[PDB]
């Protein structure tokens, strides 16, 4: 059988929050089968937990966040997401002894190698993918996003920036998905903001955690940071990485085609539950043979 996965041992790691400014430690726990993935405050008491859930989503200035009833947040939670999706981890307590998941380098790459510190367990129970099955589509004026069947998990992205430090032939990324490809293209490209908007948002105690430690800045003209790019398409390869965790959010890998122009947090976020809404357009599948599973689910070689 195919089965869902879990962390071996507790671990935990501390880094800045972007919005505080301040130290966050943050703690990832093993969880039984069918839990699947929860974001959980400690630093209110009691504490709060926040189900990984498509419609509990809001998508703030900076990033994403995560509420419950009272609308009480965590925010922060997408780069970590999509490590989660890449390994393909399905059940996992996340604490944070602060309102936000630590900003980090603004990859996913340090999550990458927390979770390798934890370990894989795997629990008695089949993992459910969700098949897409009619094609959905949604839009937000010139932006769409779109799901299309496909026996396995690709992503066509396009941005549009006509910033001059983002050159023509480095505005779509296309990928097959798999843990590998995951880790080696997309879990290093950093987040990236205007210096400007940066500048502003700190004068009104706002973004107090943002250095050129934990994002690609660039003014008008240029990038600033002084080691420049990771890769020459970076931006987009990190909307990418914004978009697996965004599609995580509804807890399960997802069996179809991705693509979109000019998407972000809020339109992909609006797909996700467009797919799940609509009964017929979609499935859960499971593999009771592995050999059934379509290569870009595979278990990652690490
Ligand atoms: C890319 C987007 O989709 C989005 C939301 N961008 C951000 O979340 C984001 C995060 C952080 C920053 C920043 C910063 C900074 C700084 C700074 C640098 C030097 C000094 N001296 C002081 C401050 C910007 C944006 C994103 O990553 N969404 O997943
Ligand atoms: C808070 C806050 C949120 C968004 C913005 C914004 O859109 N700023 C414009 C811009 O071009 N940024 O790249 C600017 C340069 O006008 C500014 C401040
Ligand atoms: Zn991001």
């Amino acid at each position: 059988m195919i089965k869902q996965r879990t962390l071996k041992r507790i671990v935990q790691a501390t880094g800045v929050g972007l919005h505080t400014g301040k130290k966050v430690t943050l703690t990832l726990r093993p969880a039984p089968a069918n839990t699947g993935v929860i974001y959980r405050r400690t630093d209110l008491n009691p504490p709060v937990d926040f189900p990984a859930d498509a419609k509990s989503v809001r998508d703030t200035m900076l990033c994403t966040c995560l509420v419950n009833e009272h609308d009480v947040r965590i925010s922060t939670v997408e780069h970590l997401n999509a490590a989660l999706a890449g390994l393909g981890i399905d059940n996992i307590v996340i604490e944070v002894n602060a309102p936000e998941i630590p900003i980090m380098d603004g990859s996913a790459a340090p999550f990458v190698y927390l979770l390798l510190d934890a370990g894989i367990d795997e629990l008695n129970c089949a993992k459910k993918f969700v098949r897409i099955k009619e094609t959905v589509r949604v839009e937000d004026g010139d932006k769409w996003a779109e799901f299309k069947p496909y026996n396995g998990f690709s992503l066509d992205f396009t941005i549009d920036f006509n910033h001059p430090a983002i050159d023509s032939s480095n505005q779509r990324y296309a990928m097959n998905f798999s843990a590998d490809a995951f880790m080696r293209q997309i879990s290093r490209a950093r987040t990236f903001g205007f210096m400007r908007d940066i500048e502003y948002l700190q004068s009104r105690g706002l973004c107090l955690g943002g250095s050129f430690d934990c994002a690609i800045v660039v003014d008008d003209y240029r990038v600033l940071n002084e080691d420049g790019l990771r890769f020459e398409d970076e931006f987009v390869r990190h909307k990418m990485l914004d978009a697996i965790g965004d599609l995580f959010m509804c807890g399960h890998n997802i069996i179809g085609a991705f693509t979109a122009y000019k998407s972000g947090h809020a339109l992909n976020n609006k797909l996700l539950q467009a797919v799940l809404a609509k009964q017929e357009a979609w499935e859960y599948v499971t593999f009771q043979d592995d050999a059934e599973l379509p290569l870009a689910f595979k278990a990652p070689s690490a």
